[PDB]
């Protein structure tokens, strides 16, 4: 009846800490997810599309290469390894993420689906937290009794706040697969941001610019298409090293940092860029192309026009002046926010808050007052850059599970980098 | 005393492999002697910058299960240092680190007997069972070992051709070049004979240093091109069971014509390293012609010491059928390694099938005996072809090993792999 | 009225020359075609398929980089130069390839297009050679006088003997391009030939294997998918030097070598290869595909049946065993021949023939006993496997110039590469 | 005697170009001066394995005339070597080669004048034309050069921090090293100090004889990361006529503030290197810890030499507002360049635009003057941006030189390459 913990979100964090935490003689866990089954952004899902970190950052092999739930052993498990060492390629299809996620998932024994919680409370008597879920299917309610509460609930699809209305007509780059048909068939689409996401669909459109007829264009208040900075030497700054760096900062110059980093953990993979450039050289070759490439271009307002039309005016923060663009269909790749789900009010007073009313998260990622309460992919104000990063999220399950449990189920390694981040002094 | 169920003697990587997939299943008593006092695999041709040619997944056991502690993921997290390679993100090990790696599943191992130099092998008819006759070398002991079945992985040795046997003294072999290096550098001219990856790396190796000593640096092979080992995926699929039971379709030693005639599937340089020897060329000479020669298409068929201090080298041109000579006062014999019956086996002579030239006629399940309890590791470059010295076809065969040794599938063997069919099939 | 030389085709290597002998003081020429303008390979020029040479081997670069004819220079007069440098890809895109062909075509004053010559003959008066054309659009005769002749006539679609019934049933790869569509709407299609042209379009209809419905197969005689060697050290083969050793070896021994060194000439640029195999593995992520690749197969006969197919008897010839399989639609990537065209019996007494009635070039590319007729792209059984070479066009031009001036106006080089070919011995 | 049209004053590869340019165009009657006694370029820095970040297209005038005889890939042809080049296909050139390159264009000019040290430069406003005193340096000979106009490219010169000025005698500059390689090599410790590409360049070379000297080797730097220089081809088009006319809509330096924030489009090490660097760490850390330490946001704020026989660096890691120090024996100081006017340049003061700090406030065809007749090659890093130490930038600006001081287009400017549109831009 009762929990050593209650995972709360199942996505590929928790999946993660659900596949490590299986195994672990003397604890009890459980992952509640409101969803039928494992599926991870469904709607970026294109087929030319691939992870932008390598396939040891699957579930568990950053923390224990010999889980059964490593994507190598799922490569056996599905008599293709071979193939998969034929092609010789760190970086996984998403599609085939997916289809392992999916494959662990089946295998575990914890995982709770269809199952919304919509309250979270402290019974005072019991000195334990209590959860309250609604079967997503039947109505039902439960009640889950945990000691500690890990949240993984995920960050949601956001738009610019100018755009509320018109809502129904624009896409967000998470629906993008759904509406591409209806998408293709208007005359004229443009992407709005320069994301990882942003620029697989503008790629995935300009592939079939002369097949349909549209004019392609890409607007975003970036500076630059830059890319991901992946120089193996910036790479290290994925470290434990340097999250303890970053976490002992002051509260200011994190979140300062973190605008002034966005190149470390949000920009293009650069062989896309590179693809991007090469296509529209190609796809010029017969002719002039519809297209248009805007840069430090932020989207102050929209309207809808009568003949079926958007009119985006935008606003040029280099050279200080607005313009307005049209555009028939539009694809809002603007990214994702974490805002603290409906359920953390009830138990919204024992968390620790910031200045800014943010989860104040210590470096073991809790933010209640003792030790309880954890959260995954919450905490880019308080961690930095790594935070949403897959080859990360073993290594953060591991203190997690080092929390949880008494001990270091997994080694947590407490420096791998060839520098220094902060000062010090010889001697 | 008690008969194991296998003994493997020698302790290269295809018996350490069959050592760490042998060692957890249940019921399964065998043993692995060898006469070093640890692990080590050819130290002296072993370079700074030398790597394997095939990726990290055709370790000693991943690609027959990579849940094993054995794998080399494992090996890194153990140490300390898995965070690094990911971020190195390098399918090929360098060679010093294949190296630590297996001396560290060595010393993991309980089933290994180092120091155990096998003298004599012979088959007792009263027990029905083969005895091991070995010498411990630290004590002196002799010791006697039962067995119902071998596993032979003893390794191939230095070889040079039969011409030069005389000045095998003077002249050094691959294995012996670091060992001489030195030594070599201080001559006026050197040479390396063979084409192999062996003789690249060494003369790379050499070519560095030639502006800064006196040499003549001179590269001659029998070989037609200094072609590149195919590494293209259509191709890798040869190597895999599909193909390997596909070559299990009797031509009875066409196959033969076939070995020679597939030189460049598992002898080859490795492409980046013939692109950089061009390219080194290329920038040395940016400082004046070079004191090199490279010749190709030439067997080295007489081969003398000139008094002056200097070997003539008789080479016959084979395509031109024109014969020449040249000279040096060093010589890299980078010819390889030849694999010969080692003593302790003329005590199974008579049990063993003999190959019309005295070579193991290996049966498909690697058996060299009648009653399917000899075998053999990598004497098969004739019944199983260009895919037998492949670190990653190591996992395959000591998973039919384990089927044959035990009656059943103990580590399954992916046959849906090739999209390519091999034989002729109708529709 | 009279010419030094007369141009017969005006394929890539005509038109090289043509722009490299433009310039030349007291030199006219001329050439004479018989299409409208320069179109090259229009069928197979699919929008991502590119050369297998660098662009230094366009029409002039690699005899005179001063050239206004340089695809640089070209690149430069569509102000389009600072993209092309951008793009840091040494691959013209076949298209461009194309459009900059075209470009130097219409620049071109010497060229005489609509003309197909009929009848070529020796006036014994003269002491020249008497050219017969034939205007393609009115019909108009013409005839034009020169001293020395050069022919790039071009080599010919070639088809299996066993195909001329069936002929409007099957696309030869060639007229791919206008077929695509014919062929998509079938529901089984197969690709017979493995060389680039091949690949290119096997890669082509598995873009879309899963767009239409259709089965994708291919199969070829060769015993392998192989790659192009394209390593540096076998690059230096195509040179100067070997040309020289190849033509001074035995003719048998060439064709010999022709036929065994089909991988330095005729085989499929790597990076397609990996590719395609690439590709295969990101289509079977959603379901089994339908597409069979085989290998040692040649077409011994083929039939239509009633249905609406095709019949294929292949044999195995590594297994010496044949088969049958079946295929709506069938693409036959089987190459090009070169035959003398029928213009020829007018002097072809004059040319001098060998044991199987081809060219016998000699080393200047000449066929006639006096230093008059030239071949381009006819020599390949006498000057090797570099013949069709775009990027030995240059040189062959250079010698042509060579002899047709009486010297040297492009420096034609005699060595360029670090090795040796032939035997020679040291002192 | 005659007045120059322009003279140009110091032949950098710069005025080389402009040189080469200029040379050709009819009724341009201009010389170029130079004290030393023919072409070399910071000799001292120059490693065996250096090269440029750009490719071979930006040479002395391809990107302005692709025909022009000064063209790299026509020196590479009148040296013997194109085919060479044609296989190394490396769009890089070692820096070897581009300094045999410039030496062979220089040496095959006629309008420069070496050994010609410029002592003064002065406005005679009798004549209204510009009057150069220099000193032949081989002679002694005085002599005066008249000039409508004149053309400065000086180019900048070896820098080091203020604080450092007193150890200058100790301490070795990039310029420096090889020179001092051996003596630094002797130490117990080396530091080096600044995270551009001559450091890295550095810190590889040194790091590869870790293992074999004592050393310690460090590696520090104010910037915050070891940052790549961006080379992705849509940030590429940032280095365009189009955006540099875009540059040129004053935020009246604001660009300046754009400068230091664009900071890894100029600066910034190739990311090979980096990546070589860290694969080089792991290679040589298989054999034990490396002492080795990389510091990063750290200034180098004052140092000095202990008694001891070793220097004290105090550095101020920026982000974390905390001071340090570290100590070293060697100290390679890789701080880079700064432009000064030089010495003779007194004799125009009162002629020459200032910004408000003393540097040339360049206009935006590159003059510093009143009446567009004195100008300037790269001391612009303010007016420009990013883009003006880029040799494949010299081409343009010698265009646009070359159209003022000739009133016409000399070589056309290429306005139409970027798919971006940079400026606002309404629809
Ligand atoms: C499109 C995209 C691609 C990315 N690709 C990469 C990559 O290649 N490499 C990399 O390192 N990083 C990547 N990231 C970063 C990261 O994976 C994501 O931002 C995101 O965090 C997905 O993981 P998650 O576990 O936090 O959340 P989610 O996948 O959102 O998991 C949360 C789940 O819990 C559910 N849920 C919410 N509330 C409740 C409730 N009350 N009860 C029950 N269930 C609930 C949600 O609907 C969902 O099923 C990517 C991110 C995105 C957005
Ligand atoms: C240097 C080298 C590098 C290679 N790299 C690659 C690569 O990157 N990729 C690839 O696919 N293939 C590679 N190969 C091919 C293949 O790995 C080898 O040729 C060899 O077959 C592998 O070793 P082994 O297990 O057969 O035995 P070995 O490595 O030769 O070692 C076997 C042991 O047998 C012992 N022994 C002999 N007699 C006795 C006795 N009487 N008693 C006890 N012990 C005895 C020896 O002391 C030795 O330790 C490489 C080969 C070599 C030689
Ligand atoms: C599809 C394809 C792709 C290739 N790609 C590459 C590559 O990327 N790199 C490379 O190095 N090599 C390549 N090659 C090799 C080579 O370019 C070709 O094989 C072929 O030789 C094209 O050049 P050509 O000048 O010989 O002939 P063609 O282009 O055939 O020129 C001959 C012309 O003369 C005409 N003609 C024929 N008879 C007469 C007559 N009596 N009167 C007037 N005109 C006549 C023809 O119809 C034609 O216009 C390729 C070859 C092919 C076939
Ligand atoms: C080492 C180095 C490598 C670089 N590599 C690249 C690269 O790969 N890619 C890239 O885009 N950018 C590169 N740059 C940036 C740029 O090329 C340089 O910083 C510099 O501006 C180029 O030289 P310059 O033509 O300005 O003059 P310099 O190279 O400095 O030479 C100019 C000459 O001025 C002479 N001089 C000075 N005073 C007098 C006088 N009174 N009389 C006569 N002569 C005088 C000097 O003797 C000298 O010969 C590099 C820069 C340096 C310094
Ligand atoms: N591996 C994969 O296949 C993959 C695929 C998709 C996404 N992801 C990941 O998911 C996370 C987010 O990716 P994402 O592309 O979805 O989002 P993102 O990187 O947050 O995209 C935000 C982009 O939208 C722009 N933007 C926001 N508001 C705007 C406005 N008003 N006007 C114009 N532009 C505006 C942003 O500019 P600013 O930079 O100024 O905000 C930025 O360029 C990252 O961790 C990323 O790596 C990964
Ligand atoms: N750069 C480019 O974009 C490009 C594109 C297309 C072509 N090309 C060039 O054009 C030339 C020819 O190219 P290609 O692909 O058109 O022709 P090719 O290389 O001559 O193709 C012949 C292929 O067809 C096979 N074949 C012939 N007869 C057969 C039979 N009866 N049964 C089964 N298979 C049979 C051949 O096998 P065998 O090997 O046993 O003969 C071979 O694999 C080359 O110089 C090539 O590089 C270049």
């Amino acid at each position: 009846t009762i929990y050593d913990f209650i995972g709360i979100g199942i996505g590929p964090f928790n999946l993660g800490l659900a596949c490590l935490s299986e195994p672990v003689e003397g604890l009890n866990g459980v992952f509640l997810d409101q969803n039928p089954g494992f599926d991870w952004h469904t709607g970026m899902m294109l087929e030319s599309a691939h992870l932008q970190t390598p396939f040891m950052a699957d579930l568990v092999t950053l923390a224990d290469p010999t889980s059964p739930y490593s994507l190598l052993n799922f490569m056996k498990q599905k008599g293709k390894l071979y193939s998969f060492y034929i092609r010789e390629d760190f970086f996984l299809m998403r599609k085939e993420y997916n289809q392992y996620c999916q494959w662990a998932a089946e295998r575990l024994g914890n995982l709770r689906w269809n199952t919304r919680v919509e309250y979270v409370s402290y019974d005072d008597n019991l000195q334990c937290y209590r959860v309250r879920s609604t079967d997503t299917v039947s109505g039902k309610q439960q009640e889950w009794l945990a000691h500690r509460l890990v949240l993984g609930t995920g960050p949601s699809a956001w738009s610019p706040a100018c755009s509320q209305p018109y809502r129904e007509r624009f896409v967000h780059s998470s629906e993008y697969l759904l509406n591409k048909e209806k998408l293709q068939k208007k005359r004229s689409i443009t992407v709005l941001g320069s994301g990882q996401s942003a620029a697989e669909i503008y790629y995935d459109l300009l592939t079939d610019i002369d097949r349909f007829g549209y004019q392609l264009n890409w607007i975003t208040r970036a500076p630059r298409f830059y890319p991901l900075e992946y120089t193996k030497l910036t790479l290290e700054m994925t470290s434990p090293e340097w999250i303890d760096y970053f976490h002992s900062l002051p509260a200011a110059k994190r979140d300062e940092l973190n605008a002034s980093q966005k190149n470390l953990y949000k920009g293009i993979n650069s062989s896309l860029i590179n693809a991007i450039y090469d296509l529209l050289y190609v796809k010029q070759l017969d002719g002039k192309l519809d297209v248009n490439l805007f840069t430090h271009s932020e989207l102050t307002d929209m309207r809808w026009l009568a003949e079926g039309e958007f009119e985006l005016k935008l606003h040029q923060q280099e050279q200080d002046r607005a313009y307005s663009r049209r555009t028939e269909g539009l694809v809002m790749a603007t990214g994702y926010h974490y805002q603290p789900p409906a359920f953390v009010e009830g138990i919204q007073q024992r968390i620790q808050w910031d200045e800014k009313d943010r989860y104040d998260v210590q470096r073991n990622y809790s933010i209640d007052r003792h030790n309880q309460v954890f959260v995954q992919n919450a905490e880019l104000h308080t961690h930095g850059f790594v935070t949403p990063d897959l080859g990360m999220a073993c290594y953060r399950n591991s203190v997690l599970l080092r929390e949880i449990t008494g001990r270091e189920v997994y080694p947590v390694e407490r420096q791998i980098a060839f520098q220094t981040f902060p000062a010090q002094s010889e001697m």
